[PDB]
C-alpha cells in the first residue's frame, strides 16, 4: 500500500574476485561471451532475484562462475549513479571475495570465458567496474592489516615465504624478512607443521597452518 | 538476443535510511522519528525515503536528509546495502543506509517538528523498527573507525570549539576517558587546529579559549587523536 508510489529498480550484483599466485594478486574477470558488451572485460555479475537476499545473490553469482561455496565475502557498496549502466537503470551492489586460486571449477570458468588477470595490469573494464575495483582493493588492504582474511587467499598449508609474498603483494612494497618472521613466531594461531612444501628435488620449506579456533581465543592479528 | 537481458529480472524498491549523529554536552545523540505515519506509526525509526528515477543513490540520501533538517553539503558516508528478504515485513525493500554528521546547533527545527523527530542519546535509544538497530550498530562502528584516522569529528562541532568540547566529543565517540594532558599535546602539534583570540562565554563567570579547524591547512598535510 504505502510504498507503491515509488519506482522500482534492477538490482545488480558485481563480484571482485581476488586470487593470489606467484607473488601476484589477480582478479577473475569475464571477457564477455554475451551481449551487452560482448568481447569486453568485466566483473562477474548477476541480478538479485525474488527468491533471495542480496547477500545470497552474491553467493549464487560467485558459485555460478567458480562452483565455490562458504567463500569469505565482504560487501563493498551500492553503486547507483544514473548512467553507470547505459542500457538501463541498474543499481549494483558490489562484493569482493577471497578465494584459493588453486580451488575453483575450471569447467565453469571456461564456459564463462573468464580469466585471471594481474591486478596491476588489468584490461579496461566496462561501466563503473574500474571504480568498484578501486574501492574493493582499498577495503581489502585495510581489513587484511587488522584481520587474518589473507589466509583465504592461501591454501590450508602455506610457507612463510609464501605468506610474506602475499603481504608484499597486498601492500605493493617489500617487507623486512627477519622481523616479519619474528611477528609470526609470537603469533600463536599460526602453527608450524612437520610437513614441508617440496617444489622440486632441490627446493623445500616448512609448511604452516592457520588455526581459526586458537585465533579467536585471542584475536591479536597485526602485521 | 539481449532483448530481455534486463527485463527477465525483477525490480525492487530501493530504500534510503539515515543515521544522523549529533553531539551536545558530552553525549552523542541520533535524530530519530517517532513516526507520525504508517507503517509502524507511533514507533521509533530512522529517517527514510526511496530512490527516485531522476536521482542517483547518493543524491537520494542528500535529499532525504535535507527533507528532515534543511541541511545541504552535509558530511555523509554510505554504510551498506541491507537486503535481507524480510527486513521490511510489509513489502520487499532493499535499503541503502547512510550516516551523517551534523552540527546539532544548526538545523531547521520546524522541518524536524513536522517529521516528529527527536534527538536521543545513543546509549539510551528506544527500540527501533525493522533492522534499524543493525544499521545503527554498523554505522557506529564505521564512524568510530573513520574518526580515529580522519578529522570528520569537526562536523559534529560548531566552527569554533574549546579543547574541553573536543576532548569530550572524542571521549563520547570512543565511550572512554582520555588523558587530558596527552590529548592537549596532540592538538598542540596539529597545525590545522588553530587557536583563536576568542572565548566561549556561558555566563559572566565562564570562559574558555576557542579553536578552529583549518581544512585548507589540513588537506595540505594530513590526523590521529
Amino acid at each position: 500500500n504505502y510504498y507503491s508510489s515509488n519506482p522500482t529498480f534492477y538490482l545488480g550484483i558485481d563480484c571482485i574476485i581476488f586470487g593470489f599466485n606467484e607473488g601476484e594478486i589477480s582478479l577473475l574477470l569475464l571477457k564477455r561471451n554475451f551481449e551487452p558488451a560482448m568481447g569486453e572485460w568485466s566483473l562477474m555479475g548477476g541480478f538479485v532475484q525474488k527468491d533471495e537476499s542480496v547477500d545470497d545473490a552474491a553467493k549464487r553469482v560467485l558459485a555460478e562462475l567458480t562452483g565455490l561455496e562458504n567463500v569469505y565475502m565482504e560487501q563493498v557498496g551500492a553503486f547507483g549513479a544514473i548512467d553507470r549502466d547505459p542500457g538501463e537503470r541498474v543499481v549494483s551492489i558490489a562484493y569482493y571475495a577471497l578465494i584459493n586460486i588453486n580451488e575453483y571449477d575450471r569447467e565453469l570458468v571456461q564456459k564463462h570465458n573468464a580469466y585471471w588477470v594481474n591486478i596491476n595490469e588489468l584490461p579496461a573494464l566496462i561501466f563503473d567496474h574500474p571504480e568498484m575495483v578501486d574501492k574493493a582493493r582499498e577495503m581489502m588492504k585495510q581489513k587484511a592489516s587488522v584481520e587474518p582474511i589473507g589466509f583465504n587467499l592461501l591454501p590450508k598449508l602455506f610457507t612463510l615465504s609464501q605468506l610474506q609474498s602475499l603481504y608484499e603483494a597486498i601492500y605493493g612494497e617489500p617487507m623486512d624478512k627477519r622481523n616479519f618472521r619474528k611477528r609470526v613466531a609470537e603469533m600463536d594461531f599460526i602453527e608450524k607443521t612437520d610437513k614441508i612444501d617440496k617444489l622440486g628435488s632441490k627446493r623445500g620449506a616448512a609448511l604452516y597452518k592457520f588455526n581459526g579456533k586458537a585465533y579467536r581465543k585471542d584475536p591479536k592479528f597485526k602485521l
